[PDB]
């Protein structure tokens, strides 16, 4: 069901060599070496390779670690991690008896972009929080949800790695870990970057843009109702803690009865659409989708962009925030 | 029209430089020396090496391989060849006076991923054959038949380059040989991946898939009669010696007229289908499609294979293969 | 579930009649003869009368031959079984006190055509083979799958019988034996003639059809990468110990995304031309379908013959037979 | 390409036994006698028994004629005629090593119904007229034509025989004789009893059913313009004799543009239907649909008829028959 807690036995004598200090590259540092464990750290020779060396960790380069480790936390993008694993690490990966191969989000392995050896034990270990307040709650000892899971293994005590490092960072105790594959990640970290979040912005872009253009709202009257507050993001502390359905007891009855009636008048409509984007992420297509604009040079990257920051309600957004005193984007 | 054979006049005095030696290797490789010709072999050192080493020829590389042979028989994939022909065999192209080139499938050629020299001569030699079973109809006379054509010739003397190689190869005589053009081959060969054979499957998926789970019918039940026995490939026979519709009769009546009439009220159904592939590859489509999955590292290839063999039916029928004593993969 | 063997205990002690020799008859008539039974054999005096008490096994007529026996083995055609049966073996039906009737196939059975006596053990013992090769899985020992099942019992041990004749008919042991029912014999048989059968005819009828009168491939020149070869022998014959799936291994790389795709794209295209048949046929209308056909004198049938092989694809392969030196129509 | 002639050479020292004395009993029977060939004649015994030979037909029983007879002009229907062929004819068919068939038209034969030897030449004889005005056509000499072809030949002459025959009915000289199949001659005749016949009733009622009912002329008004006039079968004559398109040169321009745009209007809309029916038929399936209908005893076939004339129309035509003085039923 739900794992709770392990043993804490095997990596007390195998070293790990943890690649990146990004975000995750930063929190893990800071935990598994404060519940009893020497590491060194990977990153190549910029920037960031002088600043954790001052957190003590005797930073090489990258080829440095995996030839020394039995471990890597490959805690780097998703994107240039294909460069790297056949540059580097392939010529390295061949070379060994044993590795334990460690990574945050599949985008990569689902999708079958990764192909290690049989001597190679495979393993997940993903983070549910953005990286910042994670460190809120590892100064007070709590503990914080994990997935996992194996693609490939050749040991018998695969998990145990896993399970190890679900105590080597401190998600647990205090939390839970659970029991998944590969598959089940990247799914849905992806549903929510296709279908739930960009319907609440088109939204927020046509319900505005519906009542300037047709209804005849001014364009500073609107925004402050519709997310320029703090509304829509104090309210997910409601969610957070207090429960989804529960939330709606805080807004009186006449928002219920338009809002639940509609709920379910409207669902129908989008789970049409939602069982369109995840079979399209089920097969790969979104990966091919993907990993051709990056062989082209971003050019619909680069146009949307330059048209939603160019778009109307940006325009008369930015003027808002150039009149409540806050920043204006260059 | 149809040939039989022709002379075998031209390539005597011009070396037999061979290229790839993998399933079509030993089909071509030891009838040219059977047959009365000289030979070098071009391949890349590896296990094929080996038992490539083990027949005689005296082996070199790929690019001196070119340099002494104004023929070349390219039996390597169809997938690979755009990363050869441009790392070796081109600057060697342009250093050569006059070369003739041959092919086993234009996937490359119709679709315009190859652009010769005007000094040199383009052929097309298909075998038919999956590439085993020729031993068992060569050593025994009977043939088998070819597919050739031309793309681009400077010469005037080309054909019989082709009706050379065409005894080259053994497939004749007794088989036969066919005229055509490199797009009339590449078409067809895709067109049975596309239309004909998938849709085998996808019913044999369907049907079953229809019977347990709305009609009831116990998994190991059903296989035994769809494919797993020896109805299917049985009849395969008939159709290649007994013909396809003399091949009703063996079985009775009531078999077929449950099967001429549907033969006919599904026809529209699938011609429909027909008229879209063929266009989404007249175009080259589907060459553009393959292409880029190639420069993306096979994403849904590694995913549907991650399907089809987790389905359902190869679940319960890697149990069955559990059951009845034959190999079972270790996956 | 999948049985394997059983006692052969019941049929010691009786003579076991058997109605009809055509090609199942030599498959089950040389093996309980030779795993020790007394026989008895029931066809009608024509040129199989030769054949088969050339064989040893005596005959009467059927007759003279069913009020011998408490079994009886009708193997003989599923169109005309009931014709006999109403002018010779009703008659001699009801006249027994016990009586053990089985089948091969049920089109007869399933679809409410035959509906025998209060005292006859109904059974089913159904062979998944053509009935020639069974000598070279037979004299090798090797078992092959049966289907069996019950329909109408008022003896306690209608399944034993069915057990019996099972190891009577040399397809157990080594292979296996199906539990199952009527109705799910009947529905199989048929669908292999309704929708994966004919659609490979189809389009091997369409595509040819589409390379020349649209797309100007010569006839000769395409049959013979369609199904003039022996092609469909070896990727069967891989499907029949090799695998469905794993077939794919000995085509390159580049017919299986072809292939694997599409089987998904126009997998949704035919699930709905099999609920349509399958559903008419539970129904049982392929049973009347035929019946009043057969009440007609085969119109149809006859015209449909009259196009298939006067079609324009048979006028121009039965000129490739006649080429390539293989029997043509004598 | 076409025939007008042929020599009369093989039914010399033979006999021609007919079966049938129906409509083209007489049509058949009364030429080849009247033209140089011996027959004897095949009837089952009714009233049409005697009348052949009150006329010297030597006649005897169907059987008796083909042990007789190299030849067999079964002119008789093409329904009950299955009920024959296996009674009666097929213990006798292999009494010959040769034997010669003709039929009239092939309902039975083109849909599969009936599949004589090996050894047995088959043809087609197929008149294209009613059957009375033959005997116009004859005795003036003015041929007229016919259609024929081979379904099974085991002879090497089955065409000589047809030609043969060709002249045995009188047809030609002076008319011509097509060459075709059996599948080409049941198409056509069963073509025209489905796509332009009936569509010609519908219109005719449906133009007066919606006069009366919705633009409210009266009902012993209009039929006298539809079709209660000899005009409609007087506007065929003009087509047999001066062809069909120059027909229209003697109605007046107002009526053409009417016509002739229309004609192209509803073109596809009809073409469309024929499509359907065609392959209904190429497919045969109007022989099981007819053939399973004789075996419930005409149910449809009763009510039809049951409705037609107990419909509005000849209700209403019924008293204009009872008002020009002619029969009423
Ligand atoms: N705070 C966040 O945004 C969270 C990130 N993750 C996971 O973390 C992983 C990476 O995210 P972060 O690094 O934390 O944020 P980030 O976006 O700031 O990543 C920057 C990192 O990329 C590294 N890098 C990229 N290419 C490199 C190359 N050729 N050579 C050496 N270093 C290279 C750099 O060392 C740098 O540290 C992803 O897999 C993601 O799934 C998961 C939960 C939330
Ligand atoms: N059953 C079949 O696969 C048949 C093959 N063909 C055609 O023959 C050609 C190739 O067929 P096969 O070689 O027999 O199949 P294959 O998949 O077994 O090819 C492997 C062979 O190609 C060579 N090779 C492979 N990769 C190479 C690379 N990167 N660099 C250098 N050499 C490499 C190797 O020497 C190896 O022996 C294709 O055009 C194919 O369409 C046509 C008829 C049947
Ligand atoms: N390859 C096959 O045909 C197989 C046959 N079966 C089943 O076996 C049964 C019949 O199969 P077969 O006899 O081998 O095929 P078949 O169509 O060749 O039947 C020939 C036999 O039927 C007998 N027979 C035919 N007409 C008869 C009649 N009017 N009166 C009396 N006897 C007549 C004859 O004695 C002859 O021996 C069916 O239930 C069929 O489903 C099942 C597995 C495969
Ligand atoms: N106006 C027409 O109906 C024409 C007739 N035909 C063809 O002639 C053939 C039959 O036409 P007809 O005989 O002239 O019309 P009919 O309907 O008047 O036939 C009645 C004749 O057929 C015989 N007969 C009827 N029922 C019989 C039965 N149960 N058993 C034995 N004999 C029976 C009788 O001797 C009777 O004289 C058909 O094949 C038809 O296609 C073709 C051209 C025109
Ligand atoms: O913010 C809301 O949702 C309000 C409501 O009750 O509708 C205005 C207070
Ligand atoms: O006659 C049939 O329907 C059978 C077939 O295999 O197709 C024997 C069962
Ligand atoms: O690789 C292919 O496409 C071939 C096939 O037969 O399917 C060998 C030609
Ligand atoms: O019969 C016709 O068609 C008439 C016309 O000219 O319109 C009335 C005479
Ligand atoms: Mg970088
Ligand atoms: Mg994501
Ligand atoms: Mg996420
Ligand atoms: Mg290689
Ligand atoms: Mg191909
Ligand atoms: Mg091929
Ligand atoms: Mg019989
Ligand atoms: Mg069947
Ligand atoms: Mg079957
Ligand atoms: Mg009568
Ligand atoms: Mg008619
Ligand atoms: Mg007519």
């Amino acid at each position: 069901k739900t794992v709770l807690d392990a043993n804490l036995d095997p990596l007390k004598g195998k070293t790990i060599g943890v690649i990146g200090y990004g975000n995750q590259g930063r929190v893990q540092a800071t935990i598994m070496r404060e519940n009893g464990l020497n590491v060194i750290v990977g990153n190549v020779k910029d920037k960031y390779y002088e600043l954790a060396k001052k957190e003590g960790f005797e930073v090489y380069e990258i080829d440095e670690a995996v030839r020394r480790s039995d471990v890597a936390l490959l805690l780097i993008p998703d994107e240039v991690m294909k460069e790297v694993y056949e540059k580097k690490i392939a010529p390295v990966l061949q070379g060994k008896k044993e590795f334990v191969l460690d990574f945050a989000s599949g985008y990569n392995v689902a999708f079958g972009l990764i192909r290690p050896p049989k001597s190679v034990d495979t393993i997940m270990v993903a983070p549910r929080m953005v990286g910042e307040g994670i460190m809120d709650l590892h100064k007070q000892g709590k503990g914080y949800p994990v997935l996992l899971g194996v693609k490939q293994d050749a040991s018998g005590k695969a998990w145990d790695y896993a399970k190890a490092i679900a105590k080597g960072i401190g998600a647990i105790p205090g939390g839970i870990a659970v029991i998944s594959s590969f598959e089940e990640e990247a799914l849905l970290d992806l549903m929510s970057e296709h279908t739930w979040v960009p319907i609440l912005f088109g939204a927020i872009k046509a319900c505005y843009d519906i009542a300037v253009k047709e209804y005849g709202v001014s364009p500073e009257a609107a925004l402050l109702e519709f997310y320029a507050s703090g509304e829509l993001a104090e309210i997910a502390r409601l969610i957070a803690e207090e429960g989804i359905f529960n939330q709606m007891v805080h807004h009186s009855t006449t928002s219920q009865y338009g809002t639940l009636t509609r709920m379910f008048k409207y669902y129908d409509v989008v789970r049409r659409i939602v069982e369109n984007e995840a079979k399209y992420i089920w097969d790969g297509s979104f990966a091919k989708e993907w990993s051709l604009e990056q062989q082209a040079g971003y050019p619909v990257f680069y146009r949307l962009w330059e048209l939603a920051t160019q778009s109307e309600m940006a325009k008369a957004e930015k003027e808002l925030y150039k009149l409540l005193g806050r920043k204006v984007k260059n």
